[PDB]
């Protein structure tokens, strides 16, 4: 017995990335086919505030760290795939490997062209 | 909706001031300039040393960030292209993104008359 | 919804470490910066010379991205607002933009237990 009770499909993958992983990333990418992409040159932290750094027996907290920020707009049914190219190639096994953030995309327009949407990728 | 938006163009870094005085001469002034690098759908280029090839797959950019007034977006984009545009690949995208909220740090106007 | 927003924030390189710190002190410490220029709706400066003045429409800024909980964005707001302020024209703007997922590289843990 039971009681009654009361789109675009286009995205941005914005990901931050150790500088050294970014040519290991990028071809990974590339491989797959995922090719237009935007670099940044980024600092951070995560939720760790950063890192200690030592002197003479004292510590000093290191708050910001160089990153890269790739950007990527792609076909929503892309995305699972690029996350996971992205997270197998950054991980290192180490705090500090990085971050991805999936933000909606409306349109896309090439310049040369002025082609609009999926096609414009 | 809150009728705002981002406009989010990369463009070559010889045509930033075209790009940014023609927004300008029409009334669209408020953004934010980064130098990127990036690579559309071909890849990059191909350099030519000594013999060899060598593809060249990051290369600098212009980022332009425009957070407006929903209507003014397609304004923006044709104001972008036009400028922007050479005639050779490479010339630039646009990325149009959701804005939910805006706020003027001096003065804490918040929404559309803080754009 | 997701529940989950990025704060991009523009202020002056002088508030930098004023807001990081108060951001930091309130338990929101992931965060991403850059250095950028940009100019608000009263499109740059003006600098004199022999008496004839030139306009200069880009200034170096600061970006600091918060990709954040939903509950936690008024009161960020509210943070950056009321340290980067200096009651001067460039003080900064806010804007918010939705953000669909998160995923932290090390561990593949998704969404708002990764902010
Ligand atoms: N919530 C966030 N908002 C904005 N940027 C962030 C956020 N979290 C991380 N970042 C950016 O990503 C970079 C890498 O973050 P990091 O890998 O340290 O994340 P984490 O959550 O601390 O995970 P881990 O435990 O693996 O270190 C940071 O230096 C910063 O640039
Ligand atoms: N899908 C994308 N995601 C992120 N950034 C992109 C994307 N496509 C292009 N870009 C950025 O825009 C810049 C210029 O792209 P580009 O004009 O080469 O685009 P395209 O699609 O290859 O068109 P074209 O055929 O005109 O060259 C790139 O170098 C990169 O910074
Ligand atoms: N609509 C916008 N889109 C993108 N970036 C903006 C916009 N408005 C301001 N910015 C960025 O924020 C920085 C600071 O802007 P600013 O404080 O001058 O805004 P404002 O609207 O002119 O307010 P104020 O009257 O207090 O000066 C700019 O230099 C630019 O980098
Ligand atoms: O970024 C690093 O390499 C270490 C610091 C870190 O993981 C953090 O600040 O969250
Ligand atoms: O960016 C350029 O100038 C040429 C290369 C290009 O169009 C691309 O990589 O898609
Ligand atoms: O950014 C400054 O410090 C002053 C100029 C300004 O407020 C603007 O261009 O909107
Ligand atoms: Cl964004
Ligand atoms: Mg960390
Ligand atoms: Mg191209
Ligand atoms: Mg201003």
């Amino acid at each position: 017995s039971h009681h009654h009770h009361h789109g675009s499909h286009m995205k941005k993958v914005e990901a931050i990335i150790r500088p050294e992983r970014l040519d290991i990333v990028k071809n990974s990418l590339t491989d797959a086919g995922y090719v237009g992409m935007t670099v940044s040159e980024v600092k951070g932290r995560g939720i760790q505030g950063g890192i200690v750094e030592r002197y003479r027996g004292r510590e000093y907290t290191v708050d910001l760290l160089p990153k890269i920020k790739i950007e990527l707009v792609v076909k929503e049914e892309d995305v699972e795939k690029i996350i996971d190219i992205i997270c197998e190639n950054a991980k290192t096994g180490n705090q500090g490997d990085g971050k991805v953030f999936i933000i909606p995309v409306e349109e896309v327009v090439r310049v040369r062209t002025k082609e609009r949407g999926r096609g414009a990728i």
